[PDB]
């Protein structure tokens, strides 16, 4: 059952971003219904579906510390931090964009959780 895959996908995916700012956070998070209420926290992947897919592999992965799996290569990723401490909506967000490693558990090949504690 792949809905926890598509479930992943959902949050932690974005292909082919653009803007990668305030503005985008603050949007995507909503469209994604994160934003009802406000995740505190929340990373975006962009690029290949098959390069994340690939990590559930020794092809772009290893295992990571408690039965995870850390990427091989580093991926271009959007932090949304969520600004002030309200839990209700607006949610007003900071975006931090970087190139790094990303650390995922992995279901049937599939990666269906992101260890969103290594942002911050």
């Amino acid at each position: 059952d792949n809905s926890r895959y598509t479930h992943f996908l959902t949050q932690h995916y974005d292909a082919k971003p653009q803007g990668r700012d305030d503005r985008y956070c603050e949007a995507i998070m909503r469209r994604r219904g994160l934003a009802a209420p406000c995740k505190d926290i929340n990373t975006f992947i962009h690029g290949n579906k098959r390069s994340i897919k690939a990590i559930c592999e020794n092809k772009n992965g290893n295992p990571h510390r408690e039965n995870l799996r850390i990427s091989k290569s580093s991926f271009q990723v959007t932090t949304c931090k969520l600004h002030g401490g309200a839990p209700w909506p607006p949610c007003q967000y900071r975006a931090t964009a970087g190139f790094r490693n990303v650390v995922v558990a992995c279901e049937n090949g599939l990666p269906v959780h992101l260890d969103q504690s290594i942002f911050r």
